[PDB]
């Protein structure tokens, strides 16, 4: 196994957690996120943060590895509207997430 891992994957949680947490908080300002800019995403060193899905009443953020920083990591790891988070790798567990 590696710390590294299984720091960068518990560090990517909180990162997207927290965008979580302020796509929250435009919903109840404005009521929809089909406004919401999206180049307003926190990012990670280690991770690509992006909306994979938006919708009015709901969205799937994505972290996408970044090989620069990262190469060698494989999981992606999604969180939705609904606290759903999940990773999955390429033959690659994904510590935090299994």
């Amino acid at each position: 196994g590696s710390h590294m891992r299984r720091v960068r994957l518990s560090e990517v949680r909180t990162t997207l957690l927290h965008n979580a947490q302020t796509m929250e908080r435009y919903y109840r300002q404005k009521g929809t996120f089909k406004t919401y800019d999206k180049n307003k995403l926190k990012q990670n060193k280690y991770f690509n943060v992006t909306l994979s899905k938006v919708s009015p009443d709901h969205f799937t953020l994505q972290a996408d590895p970044n090989p620069t920083t990262n190469d060698g990591e494989t999981c992606v790891v999604t969180l939705n509207d609904g606290g759903t988070i999940a990773a999955s790798g390429t033959n690659q567990s994904c510590p935090g997430f299994d």
